[PDB]
């Protein structure tokens, strides 16, 4: 089965807009959606269809861009940095679930320099 997704609301967690996570979805997020490699990232891993049932077993903090993007958007975000660690989540996941010279790891290595490159400098 399918684990339930990760969260994109929390009541109990408090929220936070700021000129940095505004920056995390107008330029980061939704440049890298453009690209032509983000496509395995824009939702989360679905083992059932992919035919991974190893999936989950072996990832147990998920993560992908589409719930970054919901994130973002319900500004579930204390700050920028909490956003990131959910990208490098999502980068790592990607490298400790496949093996070194994959498809999908040369994806992820595209999509993290891009990463990297887009929040090098931020707004402040
Ligand atoms: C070795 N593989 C297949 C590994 C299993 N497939 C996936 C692994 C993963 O961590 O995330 C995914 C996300 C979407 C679709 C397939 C996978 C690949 O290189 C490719 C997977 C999808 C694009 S190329």
């Amino acid at each position: 089965m399918n684990p339930p997704p990760p969260e994109t609301s929390n009541p109990n967690k408090p929220k936070r807009q700021t000129n940095q996570l505004q920056y995390l979805l107008r330029v980061v997020l939704k440049t890298l959606w453009k690209h032509q490699f983000a496509w395995p990232f824009q939702q989360p891993v679905d083992a059932v269809k992919l035919n991974l049932p190893d999936y989950y077993k072996i990832i147990k903090t998920p993560m992908d861009m589409g719930t970054i993007k919901k994130r973002l958007e319900n500004n579930y975000y204390w700050n920028a940095q909490e956003c990131i660690q959910d990208f490098n989540t999502m980068f790592t996941n990607c490298y400790i679930y496949n093996k070194p010279g994959d498809d999908i790891v040369l994806m992820a290595e595209a999509l993290e320099k891009l990463f990297l490159q887009k929040i090098n400098e931020l707004p402040t």
